[PDB]
């Protein structure tokens, strides 16, 4: 690579145990600057490399710091194709920090719109079938989820905050959200919100039975660190 | 132009009462070439006169064919008829043929992911605020239809052939289509279910709750007719 970057962590709460399921790993600049600064020096013929440097990064730094629970990695959307030479870095990397395999969720989002779902599905199942956890990164934005989750079903589905903004007092996003909950539940399919911002928004969502949420109600991203979470969540 | 085309129309079958509840317009050569064969040779420079003489044409045609029920027109995606208002090129041809307003729907596909939905909110609600009806085009396709209906509802929402096909087998899909059904009521959105290919998708779709349907399996599009519907259907 021609540059360098680290990463920032943001926890994911379980609001049913009161505890954290894991931290989503956030790319940064070397002195913070913003996952877009180095994203977008990531070209055709760099992509490949970018890849594998972020997950080497997130399970080292997820290892120096500490982290006892999931690890949560954006996959670099189009995928790394044959998902069978280039996992070698991620299993070698996982082995040699001694961070377990199955702490480990890949989040997936799409390039391009999905004509053919065979390819991300094949990636998704082969994931799956080595014991990494894997969510669905961007339902209800972005491609449709939908399409993905009629071919295959991920450990988790994360739903987008724009689903999730003012959801308390907004009707038609409450009846998206039971319907899309009870279709989660029918595929057995692990819900959880992204872009939490206000205990309103939480309240309602843990009353409809969401477990698994983010989002800086919580905690913003920590720079090279693991952010505790507010503890108003498990007060209130 | 320096091309010229013309309509094909497919019959929208109304399955409870046997009646055809209108035609959507299809774009074709002159000799029955293919749609894509016509929209590839659209680019910047013509995609504004290609849209308003798709309009033209079949409003003309569906006048000069004698329909008396609804005429469905593809709307070109917006990312580039920003300025609209153009409209009245459309109300004029409406009025010319003697063809209402209320009649006509324009079916709205995405030209890009969608970040600000009030660029194509705005349209769609200052087409209702004409008489026009409205449809989602893709709903469990390409981009995020969720994304759209959080912030604004159409008549009918046109669910994609992907999540309809074999749904009589598929457990995955009736979960999806019995759970978004009972969100489009919620929403107060007509479903219409579109490349119904088989008996066995119709019944399985008539029994979910689902009216309006489309598919090789009533009519294959007709060029510059109005194709009648499979006899087999309505008995059976
Ligand atoms: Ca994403
Ligand atoms: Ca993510
Ligand atoms: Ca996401
Ligand atoms: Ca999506
Ligand atoms: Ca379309
Ligand atoms: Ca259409
Ligand atoms: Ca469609
Ligand atoms: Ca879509």
């Amino acid at each position: 690579l021609d540059f360098d970057f680290t990463m920032a962590f943001q926890p994911i709460v379980n609001c049913r145990t009161k505890e954290i399921f894991g931290y989503e790993a956030l790319v940064r600049g070397l002195n913070n600057e913003s996952a877009y600064s180095v994203i977008s020096r990531v070209n055709e013929d760099n992509r490949y490399l970018f890849d594998q440097m972020c997950r080497v990064k997130a399970i080292a730094l997820a290892a120096k710091l500490g982290l006892t629970s999931k690890l949560s990695i954006n996959f670099l959307p189009n995928a790394i194709y044959v998902p069978e030479r280039c996992i070698r870095t991620t299993l070698e990397a996982a082995k040699r920090y001694q961070f377990p395999i199955e702490n480990i969720m890949f989040e997936f989002t799409e390039a391009e719109r999905v004509e053919d779902v065979n390819h991300i599905k094949r990636i998704v199942e082969y994931y799956k079938s080595l014991g990494f956890q894997t969510a669905i990164d961007d339902f209800g934005s972005g491609y449709s989820g939908l399409n993905l989750l009629a071919d295959f079903q991920t450990n988790i589905v994360k739903v987008d905050m724009g689903l999730i903004r003012n959801i308390h007092a907004d009707q038609v996003r409450q009846s998206i959200m039971k319907n899309c909950l009870k279709l989660f539940s029918d595929l057995n399919i692990q819900p959880l919100a992204e872009g939490v911002e206000s205990h309103a928004e939480f309240a309602w969502l843990k009353a409809a039975g969401v477990e698994l949420m983010q989002g800086y109600y919580f905690a913003k991203p920590g720079f090279e660190s693991l952010p505790s979470v507010n503890p108003e969540f498990s007060e209130a």
